[PDB]
DNA sequence: CGTCCAGGTCTAC
DNA sequence: GGTAGACCTGGACGC
């Protein structure tokens, strides 16, 4: 009881809540999706990862969000903890808003919707965001989630160790612009990518200005933010969508991979109108993101989330 | 066991 | 501009 995961029935006191109903937050539709990497469902419907440097474990009622902290004496998560959870959720957005208005404007949406609720995005910091989805690209997300649990766990700082589970914080850029990263990164199966991860870190810190740089997009356009991005290597158009969606705060940005050109195709027949092109290409897929930004509007991105998702599922 | 595929990015024509 | 091929890896899918 005193070592190892908590569960809500065996710690109880060691519990706090977040008013939360499933219908704003399904941690299964959303923690396990392709958004963050870093998130286990160690025992059943309780998900442990890290969160503002902090080792949590999440579970949900109907009603309910549980969350316990791994830090001292084991104890209650306080206010300020609790906010971390609820910035990270962006649970100030509310679902039910979105769902409703993009079901009025969309009747395919409508039809998903009803079995796929509570799919958010969450709020992630640039630097974990930016170089889990440059592990991300020609990749599944089974590999994805294991080339970054090894990134993490040698380059990161070990927080705290549970049952057989050893959790570290995210790298630093430092640590990732390191010597001989690249052939570390490549024993550890990321393949080309430890090229990228090794180039990206000194760009950013040699080239661009470093962290500041990539954390003031978060103010910045999502077109300015966008450009910017691309020019770090193995950050490409989705790529950088990814990042702009899910960490610098543009709900408009929409990646276009090849789940949403085959849920574009199966169930809106969209096909290019501007370019010629018939398949997947840079002037079809800017196309494509522009459709669902005028079929959404400016949370567009969120409601790709759902979709994303939903399609993971079948 | 040989292709094909997964949250693509690159350069080269 | 739109197009093709190279780059890691390891499960799923046939033949
Ligand atoms: C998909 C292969 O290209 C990845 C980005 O270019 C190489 C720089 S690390
Ligand atoms: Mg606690
Ligand atoms: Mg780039």
């Amino acid at each position: 009881g005193s070592e190892g995961h908590r569960t809500l029935a065996s710690t109880p006191a060691l519990w706090a809540s977040i008013p939360c109903p499933r219908s704003e937050l399904r941690l299964d539709l959303v923690l396990p999706s392709g958004q963050s990497f870093r998130w286990r469902e160690q025992s059943p419907a309780h998900w442990s990862g890290v969160l503002a440097d902090q080792v949590w474990t999440l579970t949900q009622t109907e009603e309910q969000l549980h969350c316990t902290v791994y830090r001292s004496q084991a104890s209650r998560p306080t206010p300020d903890e609790l906010e971390a959870v609820r910035k990270y959720f962006q649970l100030d957005v509310t679902l039910a808003q979105l769902y409703h208005h993009w079901g009025s404007v969309d009747s395919h949406f409508q039809q998903v919707a009803q079995k796929f609720q509570g799919v958010r995005l969450l709020r992630q910091d640039p630097i974990e965001c930016l170089f889990s989805f440059i592990c991300s690209s020609n990749n599944n997300i089974a590999r994805i989630t294991g080339m970054v649990e090894r990134l993490c766990q040698a380059f990161g700082p070990r927080l705290i160790q549970l049952d057989d589970v050893t959790y570290h914080g995210f790298p630093s850029l430092q640590a990732l612009a390191g010597p001989e990263v690249e052939a570390h990164l490549r024993k550890l199966g990321l393949g080309y990518r430890a090229r990228c991860v090794s180039a990206s870190a000194r760009a950013i810190l040699e080239e661009q200005g470093g962290l500041a740089w990539l954390q003031q997009l978060r103010e910045s356009s999502y077109e300015e933010a966008h450009k910017a991005l691309c020019i770090l290597p193995g950050v490409g158009t989705q790529v950088a969508d990814c990042i702009c969606l899910m960490a610098l705060d543009k709900p408009q940005a929409v990646p276009v991979d090849v789940h949403m050109w085959h849920i574009a195709q199966r169930d809106y027949s969209w096909h290019p109108t501007t370019s010629q092109a018939k398949g997947p290409s840079p002037q079809t897929n800017k196309e494509l993101g522009n459709f669902f930004r005028s079929l959404w509007g400016p949370y567009a991105g969120w409601a790709q989330a759902v979709l994303f998702s939903a399609d993971l599922r079948q």
